DNA sequence: TCAAGTAAGCAGTCCGCG
DNA sequence: GCGGACTGCTTAC
C-alpha cells in the first residue's frame, strides 16, 4: 500500500511525524526538514514558480524553519510580500505525500475514553487535579477491547472488585445492563492504588498510543484532568508521556467573555466528541450531557443511579464502574449512526491537514488551495492583517403575514458555490471593475450589459473566462462528492417511505431483513419482497434505511459546509484570500438572482393564467420562491381530483413540465447578461404543499421573514406516507422553548394546516386544562447564559439584567454556601422558570443547569412557587396568537349565533 | 462558546408617550 | 400597553 501520515508536528527545527508505513506499520521519525519560501524577482530571471497573478517569483531554501520565520519577519519589516506556505507542516504533508491520499482507517488508532472522580467538594478541578482518578475506561479501535482501570483504594473509600456477571443481568435484577454486545470486549484491572493505576495506565498508552483521541468533553476534561494529576504526583516528565514526542503546551482558548485551558499533547489529534457533535451534527440541543444526547440520537434511557455522583463510588461501585463502561460505550454508539469519525479523516486526509483542523474551514482550505496551487508551480500569496468590515448578505422578501393553501417551492442547487463557479470568482481570475448601476436595474434588465469580454457580479467585479480559478476548480471538486453523498441520502430516504407505506400491510409470517443497499432506490424485484414482509422485519429494514439516510446525511451536508464555508471565509479576514471584493460579488449575485427569477417566475404565471400583476411568489429567503397554486388547482377544479396524491401528481407535473423550463430559461437569459462563464443556476422544485383534499386545512401560513409553516405531501420527489410538517423558525423549531411547549404548538399546526379552526380550538382548549401537570422540566425555558459576572453585584441583578441571568442569580442565592449543589456554568446552558409574587426566593424567576434536575437543596420550594400561568402564556398562548392572527382564524370560539336558548 | 458568512426574528429592560 | 433603542439569544439560509 501507499503510506499515509497519522499525525504531523514542528517542534523547533524539527517535523515529527507519525505514520503508517508502506507495509501497514505504524512508524515515527524526526524530521529536519527544510522549508522554501518565494519572493518576487525581476522577469529576466528565468524561474519556475509564479505566483498566482502571473508574477516570477525566485524561491528560497532555508537551512531551517526558524531561518525561514525569521526571514518572514525580515520581509515584513523591509515591507515586502514573503510568499509561500508559511505553516511548515502543511508544506512537510505535500512534499512528503504528492498524491491523493488513500488511508486505511483499520490501522488508525482511535482512543475512546472516559475518567471517573469522585469530589465531594464541588467540580474537579482539571487545573486543580487534587482528588484520585477511582477509574478509566478506554476503547481501543484496534483491539477492539474496552480497557478499565479500577481503582480499589482512595481517600474516599475502599471498595471491591467490579463484578462482570452483575454488570451483565438486567437492572431488574439487580445489574447495569452492561450490553451482551460489549461484554466479551472487556479487559478489567482493578489497582491497589492510585499510583500503580496511573503507571499501568501510560505503560499501556505508550504501547497503545491514540492517533485520534475522543470522547466526551475530553478535550475540557477527561485529558487536562489526567495530565494534571499525573503531573501532580509524578512530575511534568511523566506526565507529557502523554505525548509520543514527549511535548506538550498548556493552551487556550478564545474569549470573548472569558477563558479555559486545555493541554495540547503533541503527536495526538484530540477530536472531542462534544465538539464534533457541535459542528456536524446541525442540532441546537437544551443540554449537552451525555445523557441528553444519548437519549436523543439513540433513544435509550439515561443512566440511573442513587445519591450524587459524589458518593456514587463509595456506595455502589459495581455500578459506578459499569456506568463508566457504558460512557464511553454510548459515544461509540453515536459515531456508528452520525459517523463523524469517518467524516474528520476523510476531511483531513482529502485536505492533508492535521485532523484536528477540519475544526477551521480556513486552515483546511488554505491546505486544500495551497496543494492545487504547488501541482502547477504555483506560489501563494502572504497573508496579511486587514480591518473587519460588515458586508451585506442574501435578500429575504418581506411576505404579507396569511394562510397559504396551495404552496410550491423551487431552491436553487446549492447557491454560493455554484455563483462561485458560474462567475469564475477567485482571487487571480479578478479581471477589473464595471460602473455599477443599482441592483433593482439589474433585477429589472434595464441596466446596459456590464461587460461583453468578462464575466460579471451585479457587485461590479468582472473576471477572465479563460480558464477556471483555483477556488471554483477545488470547489467543483467538494460539490461533486457532495452530490454524490446526496443522491445516496435522498435514495435511502425514499426506500425508507416503501418500507413505511408496507408497514400498512404487514404479512404474517417468521423471516428476515432483505439484504440490499438502501442507498439505491429499490428494484421492482425488492419493492414485491417487501410487500410480503413480516413488520419485525419491515421495521428493522426502515431502521437501516433510516441508518443509511442519516450515514449520506452526515456526508452531504458537512461536505456543503464546507463548500459554503469557502464563500464565508471570503469574509474573514484571517483567511489568505480574503477578499470583500470577491464575498460580495457572490451574495450580490445571489440577491439579484433570486429576484430576477421572482420577476419571471411571476411573469410565467401571469401568462399562462391570463392574468396580470399578481404576486405569485409569496416569499423567498436567499435562494429559494414560494409560489401560490391556488390559481393553477382552481383552472382543474378541485373537485376533479379523485385523492389528494392525485393533485400532487398534478402539480408535481406542472412544476416540471411547465415552471422548470420556463425558470431555466430565466436563468439562461441572466447568464449571458451578466456573461457569465457557465450556466450554473438550477432551480428544482423543492416542496409541494396544501391540506387533505375534502378537509378545513388551511395548508400553510406565514407570520413574517424566516416564519412559516407547510404541510408537505412531496419534497425534493420525497412523496410521503403521511403528510410531514415542515415549520421553519416558529417556536416548535427553537431549542429555548419548552420541549412540551414545542410538540404542543406543533400538533397545534398540525391541526390547523391539516383539519382546520374547530380542531385547533379543541385542543389548545385541551392543552391549557392540562398544562399544570406537566413535568417541571418539559416546560422550563432554555438559554445560553453568558456574562454573569457581568450583571452581578449584589449578587442582585445588576442595571439591564436579563431575565435568565437574573434566575442564575436567583439561583446562586437559594444555594449559597453549599458545596455540592451543581453549580451554574457561564456559557452553557440553563433550564428558566418564573416565579410566583411572594416567593421565598425573593425573585421572579429561578435558573438552573440545562440537562439537570435542580438540586434537592431547593426542587420542593421550586415546584411550590412555579409561575404555571405566566409560563404558560409567555411559551404557549402568545406564540400561537402570533401563528393563529397571521393565518386569520381564532383559537377560541367564538360567538355563535346560534345556538336556540344559549343566546 | 476556538474553529466561514449575513439576515432577521422574538424576549426582555428601560422609558417614553401628554 | 405599545413601540423604539438596545442587549441577548436563536433561527434560516
Ligand atoms: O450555514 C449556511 C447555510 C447557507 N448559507 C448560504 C450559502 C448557501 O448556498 C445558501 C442557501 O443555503 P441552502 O440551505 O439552501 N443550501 P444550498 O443552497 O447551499 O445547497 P442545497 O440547497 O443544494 O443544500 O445560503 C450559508 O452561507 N451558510
Ligand atoms: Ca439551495
Ligand atoms: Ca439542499
Ligand atoms: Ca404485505
Ligand atoms: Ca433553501
Amino acid at each position: 500500500m501507499k503510506e499515509f501520515y497519522l499525525t504531523v508536528e514542528q517542534i523547533g527545527d524539527s517535523i515529527f511525524e507519525r505514520y503508517i508505513d508502506s507495509n501497514g506499520r505504524e512508524r515515527t521519525r524526526e524530521v529536519e526538514y527544510k522549508p522554501s519560501l518565494f519572493a518576487h524577482c525581476p522577469e529576466s530571471q528565468a524561474t519556475k514558480y509564479f505566483d498566482i497573478y502571473g508574477k516570477p517569483c525566485t524561491r528560497k531554501l532555508f537551512a531551517n524553519m526558524r531561518d525561514a520565520s525569521q526571514w518572514i519577519k525580515r520581509m515584513e519589516d523591509i515591507g515586502l510580500e514573503a510568499l509561500g506556505m508559511d505553516d511548515f507542516k502543511l508544506a512537510y504533508l505535500s512534499d512528503t505525500y504528492n498524491y491523493e491520499i488513500k488511508y486505511d482507517h483499520t490501522k488508525i488508532r482511535v482512543a475512546n475514553f472516559d475518567i471517573e472522580v469522585t469530589s465531594p467538594d464541588g467540580f474537579p478541578e482539571p487545573s486543580q487535579a487534587k482528588h484520585p482518578i477511582d477509574a478509566i475506561t478506554h476503547y481501543d479501535s484496534i483491539d477492539d477491547r474496552f480497557y478499565v482501570f479500577d481503582l480499589l483504594n482512595s481517600p474516599y473509600g475502599n471498595v471491591e472488585e467490579w463484578s462482570i456477571e452483575i454488570a451483565a443481568k438486567l437492572q431488574e435484577q439487580g445489574g447495569d445492563e452492561v450490553p451482551s454486545e460489549i461484554i466479551d470486549k472487556i479487559i478489567y484491572m482493578p489497582f491497589d492504588n492510585e499510583k500503580e493505576l496511573l503507571m499501568e495506565y501510560l505503560n499501556f498508552w505508550q504501547q497503545k498510543t491514540p492517533v485520534i483521541l475522543t470522547g466526551w468533553n475530553v478535550e475540557s476534561f477527561a485529558i487536562p484532568y489526567v495530565y494534571n494529576r499525573i503531573k501532580n504526583i509524578f512530575g511534568e516528565s511523566t506526565a507529557k508521556r502523554l505525548s509520543p514526542h514527549r511535548k506538550t503546551r498548556v493552551k487556550v482558548i478564545e474569549n470573548m467573555y472569558g477563558s479555559r485551558e486545555i493541554i495540547t499533547l503533541f503527536g495526538i489529534s484530540v477530536l472531542d466528541y462534544i465538539d464534533l457533535y457541535k459542528k456536524f451534527s446541525f442540532t441546537n440541543q437544551p443540554s449537552y450531557s451525555l445523557d441528553y444526547i444519548s437519549e436523543f440520537e439513540l433513544n435509550v434511557g439515561k443512566l440511573k443511579y442513587d445519591g450524587p455522583i459524589s458518593k456514587l463510588r463509595e456506595s455502589n461501585h459495581q455500578r459506578y464502574i459499569s456506568y463508566n463502561i457504558i460512557a464511553v460505550y454510548r459515544v461509540l454508539q453515536i459515531d456508528a449512526k452520525r459517523q463523524f469519525i469517518n467524516l474528520s479523516l476523510d476531511m483531513g486526509y482529502y485536505a492533508k491537514i492535521q485532523i484536528q483542523s477540519v475544526f477551521s474551514p480556513i486552515k483546511t482550505w488554505d491546505a486544500i488551495i495551497f496543494n492545487s496551487l504547488k501541482e502547477q508551480n504555483k506560489v501563494i500569496p502572504q497573508g496579511r492583517s486587514h480591518p473587519v468590515q460588515p458586508y451585506p448578505g442574501a435578500f429575504v422578501k418581506e411576505p404579507i403575514p396569511n394562510r397559504y393553501k396551495y404552496v410550491m417551492s423551487f431552491d436553487l442547487t446549492s447557491l454560493y458555490p455554484s455563483i462561485i463557479r458560474q462567475v469564475n470568482i477567485s482571487p487571480e481570475t479578478i479581471a477589473g471593475t464595471f460602473k455599477v448601476a443599482p441592483l433593482h436595474d439589474y433585477i429589472n434588465a434595464v441596466a446596459e450589459r456590464p461587460s461583453d469580454v468578462y464575466s460579471c457580479s451585479p457587485n461590479g467585479m468582472m473576471y477572465y473566462k479563460d480558464r477556471d480559478g483555483v477556488v471554483p476548480t477545488e470547489i467543483t471538486k467538494v460539490f461533486n462528492q457532495r452530490k454524490e453523498h446526496k443522491g445516496y441520502m435522498l435514495a435511502a430516504q425514499r426506500n425508507g417511505e416503501i418500507i413505511k407505506e408496507a408497514l400498512h400491510n404487514p404479512n404474517l409470517s417468521v423471516d428476515e431483513p432483505l439484504d440490499v443497499d438502501y442507498r439505491f432506490d429499490f428494484s421492482d424485484e425488492i419493492k414485491e419482497k417487501i410487500k410480503k414482509l413480516s413488520a419485525k422485519s419491515l421495521n428493522e429494514m426502515l431502521f437501516r434505511a433510516q441508518r443509511t439516510e442519516v450515514a449520506g446525511m452526515t456526508a452531504q451536508i458537512n461536505r456543503k459546509a464546507l463548500i459554503n464555508g469557502l464563500a464565508g471565509a471570503l469574509g474573514n479576514v484571517w483567511f489568505r484570500y480574503y477578499d470583500l471584493r470577491n464575498a460580495t460579488a457572490i451574495t450580490t449575485f445571489g440577491q439579484m438572482a433570486l429576484q430576477w427569477i421572482e420577476r419571471k417566475v411571476n411573469e410565467y404565471l401571469n401568462e399562462v393564467c391570463g392574468t396580470e400583476g399578481e404576486a405569485f411568489v409569496l416569499y423567498g429567503d436567499t435562494d429559494s420562491i414560494y409560489v401560490s397554486a391556488d390559481k393553477i388547482i382552481d383552472k382543474v377544479g378541485e373537485s376533479k381530483f379523485r385523492d389528494t396524491n392525485h393533485w400532487v401528481d398534478f402539480l408535481d407535473k406542472f412544476a416540471r413540465e411547465r415552471m422548470e423550463p420556463a425558470i431555466d430559461r430565466g436563468f439562461r437569459e441572466m447568464c449571458e447578461y451578466m456573461n457569465n462563464k457557465q450556466h450554473l443556476m438550477f432551480m428544482d422544485r423543492e416542496a409541494i404543499a396544501g391540506p387533505p383534499l375534502g378537509s378545513k386545512g388551511i395548508g400553510g401560513f406565514w407570520t413574517g421573514k424566516k416564519r412559516y409553516a407547510l404541510n408537505v405531501w412531496d419534497m425534493e420527489g420525497t412523496r410521503y406516507a403521511e403528510p410531514k410538517l415542515k415549520i421553519m423558525g416558529l417556536e416548535t423549531q427553537k431549542s429555548s422553548t419548552p420541549k412540551a411547549v414545542q410538540k404542543a404548538l406543533k400538533e397545534c399546526i398540525r391541526r390547523m394546516l391539516q383539519e382546520g379552526e374547530e380542531s385547533l380550538q379543541e385542543y389548545f382548549k385541551e392543552f391549557e386544562k392540562e398544562f399544570r401537570q406537566l413535568n417541571y422540566i418539559s416546560i422550563a425555558s432554555v438559554s445560553s447564559a453568558n456574562n454573569i459576572a457581568k450583571y452581578d453585584v449584589g449578587g442582585f441583578p445588576g442595571p439591564k439584567c436579563p431575565f435568565h441571568i437574573r434566575g442564575i442569580l436567583t439561583y446562586n442565592r437559594a444555594i449559597k454556601g453549599n458545596i455540592d449543589a451543581p453549580q451554574v456554568v457561564e456559557g452553557e446552558k440553563v433550564y428558566v422558570l418564573p416565579l410566583r409574587e411572594g416567593n421565598p426566593f425573593g425573585d421572579k424567576c429561578i435558573a438552573w443547569p440545562s440537562g439537570t434536575e435542580i438540586t434537592d437543596l431547593i426542587k420542593d420550594d421550586v415546584l411550590h412557587w412555579m409561575d404555571y400561568t405566566v409560563l404558560l402564556e409567555k411559551t404557549f398562548i402568545k406564540p400561537l396568537e402570533g401563528f393563529t392572527s397571521a393565518a386569520k382564524l381564532d383559537y377560541e370560539k367564538k360567538a355563535s349565533l346560534f345556538d336556540m336558548f344559549a343566546f
